[PDB]
């Protein structure tokens, strides 16, 4: 079919996204949100971080990754039937018209 990442009810999901840091310590700020990142800035926000850290997160959205080193990986804790779509993590690389997006599919069962 097509890239898509999987769970079943009750079981953590895993969307990936990386980015690669300028320089170690010089982050880049990211959004995550359900829906394509044709909607709005990255869809339904979930989670965001900026410059410094993790500025704004929903219940059960986490970044467990190295998110200071660019692994800015989602987990969702839980799923649930309703968790199933697509997600946006864009990496929001300073300057115009030059952002990430990453589009993830989670299909829960
Ligand atoms: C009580 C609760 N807390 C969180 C939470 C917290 C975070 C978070 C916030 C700052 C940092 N930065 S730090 C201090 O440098 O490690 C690191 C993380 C992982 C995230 Cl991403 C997601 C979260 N999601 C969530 O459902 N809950 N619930
Ligand atoms: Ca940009």
């Amino acid at each position: 079919s097509e890239v898509e990442y999987r769970a079943e009810v009750g079981q953590n999901a895993y969307l990936p996204c990386f980015y690669t840091p300028a320089a170690p310590g010089n982050l880049v700020p990211v959004c995550w949100g359900k829906g394509a990142c044709p909607v709005f800035e990255c869809g339904n926000v979930v989670l965001r971080t900026d410059e410094r850290d993790v500025n704004y997160w929903t219940s059960r959205y986490w970044l467990n990754g190295d998110f200071r080193k660019g692994d800015v990986s989602l987990t969702i804790e839980n799923v649930t039937l309703a968790d199933s779509g697509i997600y946006c993590c864009r990496i929001q690389i300073p300057g115009i018209m030059n952002d990430e997006k990453f589009n993830l599919k989670l299909v829960i069962k």
